[PDB]
């Protein structure tokens, strides 16, 4: 039993509902969550850029000292940073960005990095501002993810559509 309220059950490991991450989180602490970063950690807008501003900008001054250290990180990859005052960790996970020409293959690549965590709080990866279509990335988080995944969702017309459409 953890946490996690008024969510819809996909699968044995999804869950859904109609949130907004940023409010999600600070309610849950949840142990992860995740975000939908680029490989330079610049969290501009988006799912990172929300998540950022509600970390009083601690996130992004974090993560340019992360990637002046390291370098970029890889599309598909991802790195455990601190969650702030908003989870105990954050998994910064590059999905492919359509906008940018990126092979929406990844996206397996991507969400492979949840199996890391057994309980995570996430948004649909490359959906939003990364362009891709939302409903094959739900298709792809339930045939990749193997640990409990609660997936926010903030547009609620999205959201019917994701569920009146799951297989
Ligand atoms: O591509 C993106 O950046 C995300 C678009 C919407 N995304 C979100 N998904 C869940 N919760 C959310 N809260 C937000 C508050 C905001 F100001 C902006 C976005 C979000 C958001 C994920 C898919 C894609």
């Amino acid at each position: 039993v953890n946490s996690f309220s008024g969510y819809l059950k996909l699968t044995d490991n999804v869950y859904i509902k109609n949130a907004d991450i940023v409010e999600e989180a600070k309610k849950v602490k949840p142990t992860v969550v995740v975000n939908a970063a680029n490989v330079y950690l610049k969290h501009g807008g988006g799912v990172a850029g929300a998540l950022n501003k509600a970390t009083n900008n601690a996130m992004q001054v974090e993560s340019d000292d992360y990637i002046a250290t390291n370098g970029p990180l890889k599309v598909g990859g991802s790195c455990v940073l601190s969650g702030h005052n908003l989870a105990k960790h954050c998994l910064h996970v590059v999905g492919p960005n359509v906008n940018k020409g990126e092979d929406i293959q990844l996206l397996k690549s991507a969400y492979e990095n949840f199996n890391q965590h057994e309980v995570l709080l996430a948004p649909l990866l490359s959906a939003g501002i990364f362009g891709a279509d939302p409903i094959h990335s739900l298709r792809v988080c339930v045939d990749t993810v193997r640990t409990n995944v609660y997936l926010a969702v903030f547009d609620k017309n999205l959201y019917d559509k994701l569920v009146s459409s799951f297989l």
